[PDB]
């Protein structure tokens, strides 16, 4: 079996099959969507769990189609992952990252075993680091060719570097702002929209608060905020929300003065993956660009 | 068992797992195949004045297009039979609105018919999965878009909402009993439509006179604009004006700013790709974007 050295973000240096054929992943979001999107699916995955003893992959269904439930990947755990179920599942790699819990010590005992960090590079580095670590480089490049026709056809549809843009979010009485809010902001950020100074000098990767009387120096052509929806929320909620911030915010905004604030669900807004980065693009362009105002 | 009868009544002996598909059509063939997984290694295309050729949306909406990938051009209006030889398929799939004799395809690989106009999409799906082992595949494309309807379906009670979709169609509007993408996401989430769509038999359409506006009114209503060739949304509305100055006027939609314009490429697209794309729209047309 063919073999390679990849360095994770611990440092180790891990001798990996150059082409796995049987992997185990420890978090729902951050790896297994990625590896699916690549064609790598997991045999097994960290998941979810209701109160009813009902597992999921966090938006497995609606962003791949793929769940525990219409597949063969099995179930390892939510909090503590079951040791016996990953030994049982027989993989020949194991992908983890920081935020877990258990022992890197113990699980290169069962198989070669990896650490990735989202916090170097976001998710172009993720998905650069899985292919590489999958040998399905070919396959990023089909997703990576997508994303720039996406781009492309936003960017031919509107004068993007003409046209400011924004992204806040309500937060317990404030507002709060990313330099880049996930798949949103990237999107926003590759199509060539431009920013308020305020939220453009947040330094990258990071984020803030502000002070709700500041809301108009967060204003712009758009103003987009996201709803969850993913536990039987409506956008209505972050209007609700946002009117507990300030009562007749509205008026602090031009965009929502003008009919230019726009709601968009949360849960394919924070992925990281190719499914929500096309998602994205298509709402961007059809309300800047596909929704004429009296 | 091996054995498929294709949409010319034809029983054909096919490959268990094809791997070498020649595909004679971008938008009705290709498409699908590399949604499911089997991309052909030979491809119909369209043709630039400058020569360049390309799989019609292949790019934007699967990533896959000639310049990227190992899949042969094959022609746009006439088929080279020596570049589908050269290809050695196992399988060819045309289709009836193409003119290449069948016993010419019939002497290099079994060749199949499939035709979009019995089911639409959802049949040429279930039988490019039959054809190709890739059920399992389909399976995944059908549970994402579940997924997406029921998405939209918690979003907002969809069954008290109106939606209309609309084509200006050279100084007339025409109206489908279902928009390709757009209007089987609407459908399937249980959005209600003008009772004169409501008329219109399956598969079927029917043009209306401008004078007519009102009765395609809507809580909102759609409309779709061609980006491919350079095209803006503003383009579409230009059009319409033709169609009847100050159409605005005579809908309520209109008026109100629950009007709403799609990229047309996307909309009018087989794909599962598509209709991930139409729901989200609509998700955020509707129910996001709160008006003063
Ligand atoms: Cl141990
Ligand atoms: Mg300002």
């Amino acid at each position: 079996e063919p073999v390679q050295v990849f360095t994770d973000d611990l440092g180790r240096k891990v001798t990996v099959p150059a082409h796995p054929k049987r992997i185990v992943s420890l978090h729902d979001l951050d790896i297994t969507i990625p590896l699916i999107e690549l064609g790598v699916p997991p045999v097994a995955s960290h998941g979810r769990t209701r109160p009813d003893g009902s597992h999921f992959i966090r938006s497995g269904a609606l962003l791949t189609g793929v769940d525990f439930d219409n597949s063969s990947i099995a179930f390892i755990g939510t909090a503590d992952i079951d040791i016996e179920a990953i030994v049982a599942a027989k993989p020949d790699l194991i992908i983890t990252e920081p935020t877990r819990n258990t022992p890197i010590e113990r699980l290169e005992k069962i198989a070669p075993t990896v650490s990735i960090d989202h916090l170097k590079g976001g998710a172009p580095e993720i998905y650069r680091k899985l292919a590489e670590l999958t040998g399905t480089q070919s396959q990023l490049a089909i997703l990576e060719r997508r994303y720039q026709a996406q781009i492309n056809a936003l960017k031919a549809t509107l004068d993007s570097q003409k046209i400011t843009v924004s992204v806040i979010q309500a937060n317990q009485g404030k507002i709060n702002v990313m330099h880049s809010y996930h798949s949103l902001g990237r999107v926003l950020r590759d199509a060539g929209f431009r920013f308020p100074p305020l939220i453009e000098s947040i330094p990258e990767g990071g984020r803030m608060d502000v002070s709700a009387e500041r809301l108009p120096e967060l204003d712009a052509d758009f103003v987009f905020a996201t709803w969850r929806g993913d536990t039987g929320g409506k956008p209505q909620d972050e209007l609700a929300t946002m009117e507990k911030v300030m009562p007749g915010w509205c008026q602090f905004l031009t965009a929502c003065r003008s009919g230019r604030y726009v709601l968009i669900s949360r849960e394919e807004a924070i992925s990281n993956s190719f499914a929500s980065l096309g998602l994205m693009a298509a709402q961007i362009q059809s309300q800047i660009a596909g929704r004429p105002l009296p």
